[PDB]
């Protein structure tokens, strides 16, 4: 993961992460992935290894340079604040942010 | 933005714009993008800085070459119709469908 090392200016709209990240060439790529296809709402909780965490969170923000912020549902139906750190599993590979296990 | 100036084929389904555009040395590609990533109902209104306007919207149509069209409820829980233009912030980079900045 660590995208944040290669990459800056950074920032979070709805489950997209955009970023400008560094080149092998000396130059940058302004890169986007969408974080839905790999972070789940675990009854509140962001987590890893699922998706579609969007259906059920809002208020999403970057704080940092790495971490996702939301406000999500439990199973319960109520609302509380959660956190996942995106340098666990997101990478800048020559520009180009991508998911790695 | 601005992928409806080199895609072709659109359509969209539920809250997935599907294109196939041309590759930046030719040819084609077909992608996905799932709006629902980057787009929110404020109030009956579709806009873009937020997400999952799919959960309060319903009947979503592509208009013309890149608009998405639904009908979303206000705070008040009407139905009003509703468009956003996704060549806003849409792209075609080199065949595949992503949502790009404003830089
Ligand atoms: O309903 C979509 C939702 O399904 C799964 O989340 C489950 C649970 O962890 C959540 O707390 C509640 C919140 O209402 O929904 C579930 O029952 C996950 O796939 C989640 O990402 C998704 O949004
Ligand atoms: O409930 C999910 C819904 O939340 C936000 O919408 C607000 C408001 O703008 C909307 O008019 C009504 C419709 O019932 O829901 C409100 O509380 C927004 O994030 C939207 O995208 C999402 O569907």
């Amino acid at each position: 993961g660590n995208f944040s090392q290669a990459c800056y200016n950074s920032a979070i709209q709805g489950s997209v992460l955009t970023s400008t990240c560094i080149r092998t060439n000396g130059g940058y790529n302004t890169s986007s992935i969408d974080l839905n296809s790999v972070i789940e709402n675990v009854d509140g909780s962001l987590k890893w290894q699922g998706s579609n965490f969007i259906e059920t969170c809002r208020n999403t923000q970057l704080a940092g340079s790495s971490e996702l912020a939301a406000e999500c549902k439990t199973r319960a139906q109520q609302f509380v604040s959660t956190k996942i750190n995106l340098d666990d599993h997101i990478a800048a590979i020559d520009g180009t942010l991508k998911y790695e296990l």
